[PDB]
């Protein structure tokens, strides 16, 4: 390798390690943002709580019509 | 008040007995069929014992996994 | 068995079917009321299964969100 | 038709006459159980403005999640 | 550039890509946690899309009943 | 350093640099198919709109019968 070879490469190998630096910050920041767009969806199970209280007190309105069926069927 | 009154009078009236006899039976299997229709109220409703256990059991694992780890 | 006795048992008889004719006019009338006023009832306690159904579908997808949490944190 | 036959048939009616009455009686009952049946279930508004409720809120969780589509495709 | 400066930036190039190499492992794990964790997110959102059209089926088969109520009372 | 090792090290970096590019652009990639599987989401969240009016709507027409 003549020196010429040496400083050209060395200069190119900085550009592109400048680039993946940029590159590798911006992609860290939308994984930062995906990360935490999930955390909010753990709190779910609470919401899920009253979706089933509110099927059960859906069904509880037909327990006069039940009661009918169980004697009529 | 004749005789041929009151006779002609019980058939014709005999005919409106079965009139309402037939009227009756149609009334009746209409009401059949609106308790026939009740089978959806009896499928609904056992459906909710399993999803209150299901709930449950989501409940507690979210307790354990979530609320203090 | 006398002729008195014949005629006050026929009127009598008379407006019973009579009544009996409007008894069955007023029952018509709220059975038509009922088939009207139960169609949409029997329809939503199929929406509810179908709501019960979903809501289970959401317990156990929430569910691997849970085997996540536990497996990632 | 004799005297006779004349008490045979007006007994006779009476028997289908009282008959029809109780029939009629016990499908008033099975009616009445079904006006009352229906009854209960005019109230599902609230259950279900409950539900919509609940809809809104497990939405609300993405809404992070739908700020990062937003910016990114 | 002279034999020295190579050497200065060499070392000094050296050091970022060291630290980028570790900080893309480190990238890449987190990656691969996202993936498996909006999973059951993404599929809990065509759930939710479920609900959702669930809810407005009650509200529109619950808006014929509020129509016999008011065409029966 | 000797010439050498300067040469050397130079070309362990260029093999370190090239392995950094290629798995980039795979992280890169991972990511953009999860950002894509936002479509469902956005989907789910344009329906809640048109569900809080019918509702509402619902909710007043019981009032009224109510009153």
């Amino acid at each position: 390798m003549s020196f010429e070879e040496v400083v050209q490469t060395l200069a190119s190998l900085a550009t592109v390690v400048q680039q993946q630096t940029i590159a590798s910050e911006s992609l860290e920041q939308r994984i930062t943002s995906l990360e935490n767009g999930l955390k909010p969806v753990y709190d779910m199970a609470k919401t899920i709580s009253s979706l089933n209280r509110v099927c059960a007190e859906m069904v509880a309105k037909y327990d006069l019509l039940l009661e009918h069926h169980h004697h009529h069927h």
